């Protein structure tokens, strides 16, 4: 199967974990193409993939990253009916609306008609051993809902 993964990172961590989840999914016979918010994608393309994965750190007052904002309204316009999908993201318990915006973008997953096949995976700063053998159980979850 043919997945995406749309991943925003500022300081490394969530990019860290976006790196390992996906290089655990590219040692299945499935292939997974990662891009960074940063470069712009348009939400559109997510209706061209068989599986979804968002990942984001949390900002402000518990919102998304800045550079999601223009992604998360053009997904208002996009059918995401069968496809299967997951959130994850780096987080800090210093605030109290903590990784938020991974329940954002799950809630907004929902809503296009995609079937949310995993909890949000939610680290706390910069991923230590056990938080690294979370990702890989992300990502091996993950593959057990293709088909
Ligand atoms: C201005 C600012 C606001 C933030 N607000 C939240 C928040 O509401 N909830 C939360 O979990 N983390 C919040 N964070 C913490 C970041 O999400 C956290 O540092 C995370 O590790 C960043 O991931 P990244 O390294 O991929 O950028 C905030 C950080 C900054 C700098
Ligand atoms: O494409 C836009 C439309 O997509 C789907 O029909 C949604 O259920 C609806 O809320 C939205 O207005």
């Amino acid at each position: 199967s043919k997945l995406v993964m749309i991943f925003a990172s500022m300081s490394g961590n969530t990019e860290e974990m976006a790196d390992h989840i996906a290089g655990v999914i590219r040692e299945t016979e499935n292939e997974i193409e990662v891009i960074d918010i940063m470069d712009s994608p348009e939400a559109s393309i997510l209706e061209q993939y068989d599986g979804i994965i968002l990942g984001a750190y949390t900002w402000g007052d518990g919102d998304l990253p800045d550079d999601f904002l223009d992604f998360y309204d053009a997904m208002d316009s996009i059918d995401l009916t069968g496809k299967k999908a997951a959130v994850f993201g780096s987080c800090d318990s210093a605030y109290p609306k903590y990784g938020v915006a991974v329940d954002i973008l799950i809630e907004k997953l929902q809503e296009r008609g995609a079937a949310v096949v995993l909890e949000g995976l939610k680290v706390e700063l910069t991923p230590e051993d056990e938080d690294v053998e979370k990702c890989l159980q992300f990502g091996a979850e993950f593959v057990k809902h293709l088909s």
